[PDB]
Order: C-alpha cells, then structure tokens, then sequence
C-alpha cells in the first residue's frame, strides 16, 4: 500500500501516489511561503503524466515500492497474436513463474526478445507497486 509523508518533504525523483497511481516526481515547484507544493510526475507503469498540488503541510501517499530480479526462460507468444507475449521467468530460489507478460513498453519488449534470440542470459526486473508488478527494466547476467 502507501505510507505518508508532508507534502513540503517530497523531493524531485522520489516516488508519490496521485489519483492512486504510483508516481516519481520530475518536478516540484513552491509558492512563496506555510506554502503550496505543485507537483508533475510520472506514472511508472504507464508513463503518464501526472500533476497535483497540496498545501506543503498535507500528507501525500508514497507507495511501498518493491523489485524482483528474474531470469528469462522462455518468450511464449499469446494465443492471440496481437496481446503481449508470454514470459516463464525464473527467480533466484529454483523456482519460476508464468504469470507475467512481457511489458507494455514496445522498445523494452523487443530488448527483451532480441537480447533472448541473441543466447544471452536475459534478466528482468519487475517492479510491483499498488497492485500493480510490471518488468520495468533489462540488462543481461554475467558469471
């Protein structure tokens, strides 16, 4: 879920909730002083732009953000050719899982691919907050 925080506290890069979307600040702005505290940012799953604006003295929600690091087993097309393809991920236990898609984010997607067809060890990090656990990023395992 979310934690609090004074809205006065935020800082750029930091992440926050708006309209329950999680977010991390690309800007900040403040009226001359308490003060008003005008923010933009952007939505980590669907990159959305967001703005909200609270007195400096109100709590904004944060959300609790977590990451999980995967190996890629396996790039599955949907049954349905024009959905997200299938991925089999394995984590750092032996155990695997086949319940994530590949991310709605044509460039990391087809990173993804051809970084898998190439014979790298692909790993994916997927990021979970408020309800919501995407792959967020790429990069390939080394011994």
């Amino acid at each position: 879920k979310t934690y609090p925080l004074a809205a006065g506290a935020l800082k750029k890069g930091g992440y926050v909730c708006i309209n329950g979307r999680p977010c991390k600040v690309i800007d900040l702005s403040v009226s001359k002083t308490h003060a008003k505290v005008s923010i933009v940012a952007t939505d980590i799953f669907t990159g959305n732009r967001l703005e909200d604006q609270a007195p400096s003295t109100h709590n904004v929600e944060v959300p609790f953000v977590k990451t999980y690091t995967y190996s890629v087993l396996d790039i599955q097309a949907n049954e349905d050719p024009s959905l997200p393809a299938h991925l089999s991920l394995m984590d750092d236990e032996g155990e695997s899982r086949e319940d994530l898609d590949m991310p709605p984010d044509p460039a990391l997607a087809t990173q993804i691919k051809e970084q898998f067809d190439s014979g790298k060890d692909v790993l994916v990090v997927v990021v979970s907050a408020m309800g919501t656990e995407q792959v967020l990023q790429t990069k390939n395992a080394a011994e």
